[PDB]
């Protein structure tokens, strides 16, 4: 001999290990990995990638890759104790591709009537089962293996249902499916020439030549385009035993999560049932039984049961089977041990003897993950560092979930029980199926959708509902899984609820598209309605999590924010300044919009410069307003950026009449209205160019800081403004402006006799000043990108009027993603790229910094911190995630550079 | 001895020559090439820069740089015959600054009282002159020999004038004048503590002395900043032997061309007066004698003149004093055959010796410019190429002025003659002063201005009026000259006209405000305003030089035109095709307007493709109409660019009833009306965006454009189009609209059964295609710049509202000039280089051009030429104008890279 083709796994000891994912593809290394590990998986074999390219070049198995697969069923035969093919202790494969990556997969592998019709005469509980399986197999071997299509099965199934009167193949029984089996044997005979091999060894062959079909698959060599991975041999095969927990009463499958998928609570989590496939525990029918002891305590003292019920009824693995959940137990440790995660299990303990089927990272809700991160880092199971990477940016927001407040004992209610499915609480009038929700949501009606299960085809509406009540289901229920996979507050498995039609009965009261409450409590109400933001965010939990992500960070993270009240909710989340305090409002609402609407007006220069000195200190004083915020801060403000001509109506009497001298009504008041009226109004007068032709504006403004400034430099405190000038696109655009507010600003000190620390800079967000951004750092002392502006000349978008098509290019995918709330980093991103690199070839330690709403977005803030920007501004409610997404683009690079 | 710091000038030999323009800077070196030339220029010397450096090291002149001036003055002494100081036979001298580069000049350097009241008793019909020249020369003395000021001895100059009673010191006498002096002479001895120098050699260092000061001036030490030549040495000083021609009757002095600047023909033209100072011959009092005999013959046919009043009244050197004419011609052909280009020439007879004072390359006007080169082209004086670029493209629309038509005897009506002093014909109602006609321009009011004299104060208003009519005045009169500056059309020394108020009266009849008009013939009249276009242009004499453009020229010149009135037009100046052909006009007026109205309506896709084919045959006839126009040229077409929301009114009423079925009034106009309304209308839904959410029009389009395509073909000839797509901003916004016209292209070709070769391509208008335009490359065909668009998004500025600051930024000096007019070629230019090299790196032959307003300027030719694109594309008549630009930009470089 020579070559090795085959890798046994299961004796404990496994041939293969985990390094040879070149080989035994992901999942046969993994497997390998497994066993090695001491884990019970169910035995099998993998047939390495080679194997598949020495198909795909001839068409042919080696007779010594043949010899070699016989060589180690019977050695999985030994180890089970079964016989492959004997119809007395017969042993099923299931067959399966070998690569993560992405072919399809076939159980009962080894089945031929005699097999059946023995099997059947042998142990008739289950005699329904076989032929469900039998036919099953029948159909996803000539599908699959032989590519002959299912219209034909799915046909004479149907042509069966309708002969019987249901729509459910629930109801079919052991004598309609041999009936269909038999036909479905002689459609094969049909279909195609030969009869449905009997032969299991042939059966075998056929479904391993299948597999390395499955790969030079046209549906596949387009994958390897658009996934690109070229270069990887072919796929590994994975066979493997069969195992059954619905062989007599010492037998259960079931599916456990080494940690709670919702709150993260450390118990071992768990639902299984004896004598049951797998499926049945999914269902929901017959109600699930918990693994674990003191979990059923708990289930049953939350409902109407006492201790004698669920000993006998609903009892627990943990007694019920408790040499192996003993055993189960120490598995769970073992794997999140090497996993250093939350690990689901699904398992089946095969007429005593325990397996575990399937092991993954196990998914979670936001709140549970921010749980387990910081116990293993307390547990010493990983790093800081790693427990903020297990932290999604995107799903942050589902912390920002409304819960209900002691407004639940205000008035009672609670009409219902069912489970924790999915933590939250949503208000909202019902609904009865995807499409009644999937309506109400466009009304602006907020809506809970019930339905006894849910189902893939029940989602659409999944995702429009506010929240999900159904009638029947496990922890481990369509409805919750799904709900935890957005966050969407659920409660499952409420059998007390009767649905008919759009109406249900919950114990004694009857309902129809009213209004009604749910929550992660799991508890049905009718209303309560009075939710909160839980704004007090996870009680230093997440905090923590924060913590860790300020030290990892390297990117500032500062706030848009132009209400004081707006500046210390974002700074008390641990924002470090304002990288926007747009200075418009101090002239629009209230008072002040009266005597703007007299400076534009005023007829002469030295007439307006007094309409100035009216707003002098309404503004100053809200300068104060906002530096009080943030004392020891630094705070960015932008110069008054729009045309006068927002600042008018268009007919108003009650205007010209607060007035001056005559010789005057309201027709100058339509002069300079339609004469200060733009076509394109974006790119019209405005920010430095107003600033130039009406300079003493910038200058009112440039005191109102500094005077506001100095202010409250005395108060004990220490004070920067940044002085930002918007629309800068030449180099003496901005140069004259400069010494137009160190004028102002260098006054007020002088006469004030006291000093105060500022800095004048600008707005990148005109193209021009990107591509000139050299010249520019000369007169400049910051960079703020103004990527939303910047967006719309750089893509000539105006952005209120891209409704039409925008939309529309999502779907045939031009912009991967509307560039107005992601940057488009193949060009406008290239505009920022050549703005900071020829910005810092003059001043190399300029500082820049990016705001709006690409400040706030995470895939924009990772790039913004590999491009170099020295800080990132959104607004307050983002604070969190982008500290977050900082910290994480951060961790990514120093772990990248230490290799 | 060693050093040598001064280079005698005049013998015929001077010592230096015309390579050292180190040394004696560029008039020293200039003198020295003239004389070396055999050319009689009035003696004197140069002092080398070193001399200069060596005085503002030190305040101090050499000994030996002394003793070496007086070696050379009583070498100029002898040369001339007179003598330094010696009041009985005097010598006098210039002195002068020696560097084009920008200090100012001294005339009668070595006068003093003695030499003066010798002078005058000497020769008394100068006595006038004399003191006039004294008082002159103590001022400019005191002034910048002393820099004390003349705020005194203007006031001490007035306080005489008002005390005889004129405005003028015409008026003042011999004894007014001597009274100046005499004043001046103890207000000087005054202002300073010291008397006016009578020692004529310390008055001569003291110049040299103060030239070398006005050299660290200042005033000046700025001049090397933005001007920047820095490292110069300092300044050269010319000191020079002065000469008059009114010392008697065998004197002159006058001003000659080589060639005719205004008709450019070749002959000698010029001006003189005997017994006069040259200053008398541009005053215009006393009638200019011609100075070649032909010429003055001519003169005098062309007034009232018979032979024996020219012969005894107003001859002509040539036959006054033969002898000189004789030798003043030979100089002429001397310097004409040195310097390759037309001279004029400032000379003075003193006492039958001929000096020649002053020789430049003379102005002229752009028909003169033509003509002489052309003749010098021919007579080997001077290359084609070279030809070329003495063509000012500047000016080749001064080949678009009008002249009249033989409507000029249609009636008669010269009611006055003058000087055909500028080529062209005006019409217009005239003002007599400068502010007049400042003002009637503005009232839409086309003008002729009519003054005596005019001069540098009657400037603004020069330039304001279509014409100038003068009462006196040379071929030298200021108005002459300035009007050549300009091409605009001037009749000078008209001295029949009587000038009162705002009236005159010429011979005959007598006017005010009316209606006149005004001759490059030289002919006063009063309307014959039909004016004709000289767009016959130039009779093959401008063609020539256009034809030789065509052989140096690289850049392709294509034309932006519409009509196929504006095709022909502009192809018949030599424009080889259109790259700009705008498609929307064959939506808009006539028939077309209503059907569009039709399909933005048609609440159908299916519905509109009907309004459609509607329109299939109204444009396919305005293409062949285009297409027939350039036969064998390419044309680029631009599919729709715009809006539907400008093909609609606001409230009309005739357009929903031409009407569908019912279920319609006036408020579904109103819908999609104000429901098509946009913010910013220029980046709203249009050009690519608006051909995919409606793609049929781009169909509608390109067959129509294939259609009229295949048709013209047939027709003996070859037709090449370019189809255009607009506003593209990523390389899947274009990619698409392809094969969405290659469908409409490629099914038309195959229902035609029929060939013919199209090509797809894009206007890079949008920042973001010029950023990406590697990868828009890939998609497309060839690029058109659209910089006017280009620069309204990269600069953010929508043109038509820019008006009330862009004016002003010009004024201060932000955009040295509109950069809608002339390329901001720091900043829109970059990202035009960005996008070349870009472009060109994946397509390497691409091909690329320019459009628009910028396509006809020369100063973004030439920058397009480096930049490397391959054609321009301009309006009709710009054609010329770029062809030269083009040529002109193409002849440099290849000079520049053969060295």
């Amino acid at each position: 001999v020579a070559k090795k083709w085959v890798y046994y796994f299961g004796g404990g000891n496994a041939d293969g290990n985990k390094n040879m994912k070149e080989l035994l593809g992901g999942k046969g290394a993994n497997l390998a990995e497994m066993v090695n590990l001491g884990i019970p998986v169910p035995p099998g074999f993998t047939i390495t990638t080679e194997a598949c390219k020495t198909y795909q070049e001839t068409e042919t198995i080696p007779q010594e890759v043949a010899d070699q697969v016989r060589e180690n069923v019977s050695r999985v035969e030994k180890e089970m104790g079964a016989k492959f093919g004997d119809p007395a202790n017969p042993l099923l494969f299931s067959v399966r591709s070998g690569a993560a990556a992405s072919m399809d997969t076939v159980l009962n592998l080894g089945l031929n009537k005699v097999t059946v019709d023995a099997w059947v005469r042998r142990a008739p509980r289950l005699e329904r089962f076989v032929y469900d399986s039998y036919r099953r197999f029948i159909t996803m071997y000539a599908d699959i293996v032989m590519q002959v299509g299912r219209e034909d099965f799915e046909e004479a199934l149907s042509r069966m249902k309708e002969r019987r009167g249901t729509k459910f193949d629930t109801d079919l029984t052991a004598s309609d499916l041999k009936e269909l089996c038999d036909g479905y044997l002689e459609l094969f005979e049909l279909k195609t020439g030969c009869s449905f091999p009997q032969d299991p060894v042939m059966q075998l062959f056929a479904a391993i030549k299948a597999v390395f079909r499955s790969w030079g698959n046209p549906r596949a060599t387009i994958y390897r385009r658009m996934n690109n991975i070229t270069g990887l041999l072919g796929t590994a095969v994975n066979v493997q035993a069969m195992v059954f927990g619905n062989i007599n009463d010492r037998s259960a499958t079931g599916v456990a999560f080494s940690r709670s998928p919702s709150t993260g609570e450390n118990f071992f989590f768990g639902e299984y049932l004896v004598n049951a496939q797998g499926e049945d525990v999914v269902a929901g029918i017959r109600t699930p039984q918990q693994i674990n002891h003191s979990l059923s305590l708990r289930w049953a003292k939350a409902h109407g049961v006492g201790e004698e019920e669920r000993r006998k009824r609903y009892p627990s693995m943990e007694e019920a089977m408790p040499e192996n959940y003993r055993l189960l137990c120490d598995v769970r440790k073992r794997l999140e041990n090497h996993y250093r995660d939350m690990q689901d299990l699904e398992f089946t303990v095969q007429d005593g003897r325990l397996w575990l089927l399937q092991c993954r990272n196990g998914k979670r809700t936001i709140h549970a993950a921010v749980r387990i991160a910081i116990d293993m880092v307390n547990e010493g199971l990983i790093s800081r560092e790693e427990a903020v990477l297990r932290i999604d940016p995107y799903q942050v927001d589902h912390l920002m979930h409304p819960n209900l407040e002691p407004g639940a004992e205000k008035a009672n209610k609670p009409i219902g029980r069912g489970l924790a499915a999915s933590p939250g609480a949503a208000v909202g009038q019902v609904v009865f199926d995807a499409e009644s929700a999937k309506e109400w949501s466009g009304r602006g009606k907020k809506v809970i959708m019930v339905r006894l299960e849910t189902s893939p085809e029940d989602l659409a509406g999944m995702d429009a509902a506010c929240g999900i009540l159904t009638a029947r289901g496990g922890m481990t229920s369509h409805a919750a899984v799904v709900a935890r996979g957005m966050g969407k507050c659920c409660v499952s498995g409420c059998g007390d609820m009767v649905i008919r039609g759009k109406s249900f009965k919950l114990n004694g009261s009857v309902f129809r598209e009213g209004d009604y409450i749910t929550i992660d409590g799991s508890k049905g109400l009718i209303y309560a309605g009075k939710l909160k933001l839980r704004s007090p965010d996870l009680k230093g939990s997440f905090q923590t999590i924060l913590q860790w992500c300020q030290e990892m960070k390297r990117l500032g993270v500062r706030t848009n924010a132009d209400t004081p009240a707006d500046a210390a909710k974002a700074r008390s989340f641990g924002a470090e300044g304002v990288g926007l305090c747009r200075t418009e409002h101090m002239f629009f609402e209230g008072s002040r919009i009266n005597f703007i609407r007299e400076m534009i007006l005023a007829d002469s220069a030295s007439g307006r410069k007094a309409a100035l000195d009216k707003l002098l200190p309404i503004q100053r004083a809200d300068f104060v307003g906002i530096l009080r915020a943030m004392r020891g801060l630094p705070v960015t403000i932008r110069l008054l950026d729009p045309p006068l001509h927002e600042f008018v109506p268009h007919d108003a009497a009650a205007q010209f009449e607060l007035a001056q001298k005559l010789g005057m009504p309201a027709e100058k008041v339509r002069n300079r209205v339609n004469a200060l009226h733009e076509l394109n109004p974006m790119l019209g007068h405005r920010g430095c160019r107003l600033g130039i032709t009406y300079p003493e504006i910038y200058n009112m403004q440039v005191r109102a800081i500094i005077e506001a400034a100095i202010a409250v430099s005395e108060e004990g405190s220490s004070v920067i403004p940044e002085i930002m000038v918007p629309l800068v696109g030449k180099k003496e655009e901005l140069s004259l402006i400069r010494e137009e507010v160190v004028k102002t600003a260098e006054a007020v000190i002088t006469k004030s006799g006291k000093r105060v620390h500022y800095t004048v800079g600008t707005m990148i967000e005109v193209p021009r000043a990107a591509v000139t951004a050299d010249s520019i750092a000369q007169k400049a002392d910051f960079f703020s990108f103004g990527t939303n502006d910047l967006t719309q000349m750089g893509c000539g978008f105006s952005r209120d009027d891209a409704g039409p098509f925008l939309r529309h290019y999502g779907n045939l995918g031009i912009y991967a993603q509307d560039p107005f709330q992601s940057i488009d980093q193949e060009g406008i991103g290239e505009l920022v790229r050549i703005a900071v690199t020829k910005g810092r070839r003059v001043k190399p330690m300029l500082k820049m910094g990016i705001c709006g709403e690409h400040g706030g977005d995470p895939a924009t803030i990772g790039f913004c911190h590999k491009v170099g920007l020295d800080y990132v501004s959104c607004s307050p409610f983002r604070v969190p995630v982008a500290i977050v997404a900082a910290a994480h683009a951060s961790i990514k690079d120093r772990r990248a550079a230490m290799k």
